């Protein structure tokens, strides 16, 4: 098992958005408030139609379908995220739907959490379960998916959604550097969900501020002494060619760059979709990760990539990647085809700020209800053809779903 | 990286109990409809003093302390659980706080989900970390935790509160035979927990009786297969020693290897842990593997353990380990000393039925309750010293702990 790391690659995100200029209008916001001050454009939100899990479903269907990768193929599945739809029942499950109308039920691996860095905590383990004795030939699957609901205050220009799909196994065009990585955990409490009624978080700014920067320095500086290491000398800035970080808002990517200090050439190829789609939580470092492959695809080989992964409480990892031109379907240059960043964002459908604010409170009475049905009309319209649905959840608070 | 499985092994389970008989009397029940229809003896439970996260201190810091581990020698930190504190901030980044001051922040792994499966997830992924490119040379540290709150109704019975820590690496007394195991993984609606603000499950008896024994048969006849390819035979009961399993009730240990087909002899000594503190959910299964080390340390040394995990939802995997005496500290000899189960079943305070009802009152008001003190006259005296305890929630939602 040689040249482990991300064969195949696939992004979902809502076509339903509100643009920040607008919001900022409807809101009290002075000009620039949110396109300055956040340096964010645009916000994908889920309807009533979409979630979670439906999002995984377009993700994974996706890569399957379009990289042409049978379904019994896969050998090990895991999910990052941070959005709980049940406290037993994890999203994985869910995605095993898929698996069993061709009786590929002996697949590996659950659920990882920890705020926007499950994401890569589930990649890891599935990097390291094609490489252990336990390996049994097949391809890993990891999926990052998560949405927010913010109806009201600070915190509402803020949201976002997406899922990732990725595809691991060895001789890929997207290798780690095993050993070129550090990482940083702490038990803090700077950005957390204790009220396991709301979905509204404790923030704790200040805080925050110190310990995500205290994170990126010592991952920075454990980085620093594996190279050191690895190839006889201190990294620098100049040791990689493109630097991809956690992407909530675009500022927080400037000033993390900065912080390890360029940008317009080793960073600004990695902003396309978190701009336009906004906080996507364990899909954000990834969806960044995306938009550099959509951007350069064509310089990436033999390119070195570092990626930080940030989740407050907080747990962070900087890790490093060597790209390479492949042979297709598991190509730099194919990847970019498959995904299509360019169709998606063309593809999408806007919102008024009062319809959004309509739509995020609609979100807040469904958040733990049961025994309803959504409502379709004029909805479901705006979502591409095949896309996962939800239908109604049950008394029993069942979801099912629906595809078109 | 060789012989890759457990090295070291600890068990922290509350001091506070109830019997089965005298609470078969305190409700309506009829004679033995606990101890026999159950299969249970009895009850652990928390007191306000004591959660998944306190018991977790104890376990990992025992384990540390006793085995003489040195902090800083552990490069991976993995937590299996379903007993949600948080929707954002994982158990694992709770422990970060034993690593601070000796300055170890570079330690991969966060918390691990799916129902009494994620400590297992959590092991596979700390095993396959060992035997990976990105090892790093260290220990990695697996805990399982979790704890029960049914204040009412027909699952009052059925609760239980423990954490496993478990130390892995290379050269083990405990070896994982890397390609002998099977796993089951399917989308069902069995037994989960869609309401946030409750503890309470939603249990669909029918549905998890045929799903459980689908998996169980599954995930056997996978194992069958992969035998057949290994040792170039069918695999039966006979082929190994011992079979350990999920335990909530020891009824279900018994129906599960009668579905296989020798239980005197093979399951047997697995019973001890699990009858006497009850469903331990994610820990459960270790903590029947606990007792087997407790009761047989000196008959396991070339033995073969058969192990199967279940979680509702639904994932299951039945794997295999290889025993052999070897070098304290981690030996067969020194876990079973350590670990002294006798030692703590001895130390138990037992509660009147009603005292535990009203326990479980309490329990119910502070779960999601912020801003509170705990009450420790009477209750922090039946602690051992040293035991981690909770002293108060403030009103952000921040626990604070103390050691005594
Ligand atoms: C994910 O773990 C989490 C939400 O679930 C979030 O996306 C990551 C936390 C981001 C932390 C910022 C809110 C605070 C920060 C350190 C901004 C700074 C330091 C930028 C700067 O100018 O320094
Ligand atoms: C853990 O995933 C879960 C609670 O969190 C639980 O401990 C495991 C589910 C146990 C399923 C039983 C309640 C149902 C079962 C299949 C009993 C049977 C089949 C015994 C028998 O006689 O067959």
């Amino acid at each position: 098992a040689k040249n482990v790391g991300i064969l195949a690659m696939d992004i979902y995100f809502p076509p339903t958005c509100v643009q920040q200029e607008a919001l900022e209008a409807h809101d009290g916001a002075s000009k620039g408030k949110y396109t300055i001050g956040l340096g964010q454009d645009c916000l994908a939100f889920c309807t009533e139609l979409e979630d979670v899990i439906s999002m995984s479903f377009n993700a994974v269907t996706s890569l399957l379908e379009k990289y042409k990768i049978d379904p019994k193929q896969i050998g090990r599945l895991e999910v990052g995220s941070e959005t709980v739809i049940d406290k037993s029942k994890s999203i994985k499950t869910f995605l095993m739907q898929l698996f069993e109308k061709c009786g590929n039920t002996d697949v590996e691996g659950v659920d990882s959490t920890n705020a926007c860095y499950g994401g890569t905590a589930a990649l890891l383990n599935c990097v390291n379960w094609v490489e252990s004795n336990s390996w049994d030939g097949r391809y890993g699957l990891v999926i990052c998916t998560d949405s927010a609901v913010y109806a009201e205050g600070p915190a509402r220009p803020t949201g976002g959604a997406a899922a990732i799909a990725m595809l691991i196994g060895p001789d890929a065009p997207i290798v780690f550097e095993s050993k070129l990585r550090g990482s940083h955990m702490a038990h803090v409490y700077d950005f957390y969900k204790p009220n396991l009624a709301s979905e509204y978080p404790v923030v704790d700014g200040k805080l925050s501020q110190t310990c995500y920067l205290m994170a990126l320095d010592s991952c920075y500086k454990h980085l620093c002494n594996k190279f050191e290491k690895l190839e006889g000398k201190e990294f620098s800035i100049n040791d990689a060619d493109y630097f991809v970080f956690h992407s909530p808002y675009n500022k927080l990517v400037q000033k993390s760059f900065a912080r390890l200090l360029y940008y317009d050439a080793k960073v600004q190829p990695t902003t396309l979709v978190p701009k336009q789609v906004g906080n996507m939580y364990t899909a954000s470092l990834y969806a960044a990760f995306a938009s550099l492959v959509h951007n350069k695809h064509s310089d990436l080989a033999g390119k070195r990539v570092v990626m930080f992964s940030y989740g407050s409480g907080s747990t962070a990892t900087m890790f490093s990647l060597r790209l390479c031109e492949n042979q297709s379907p598991f190509s730099l240059s194919n990847i970019a085809s498959v995904m299509d960043v360019g169709g998606k964002l063309k593809a999408r459908h806007e919102y008024a700020p009062e319809k959004f604010v309509e739509t995020m409170k609609l979100m807040e009475h469904r958040y733990g209800a049961k025994e309803f049905v959504t409502s379709k009309e004029g909805i479901l319209d705006l979502l591409a053809p095949g896309t996962y649905y939800l239908k109604e959840v049950d008394s029993l608070y069942r979801r099912f779903y629906g595809k078109k």
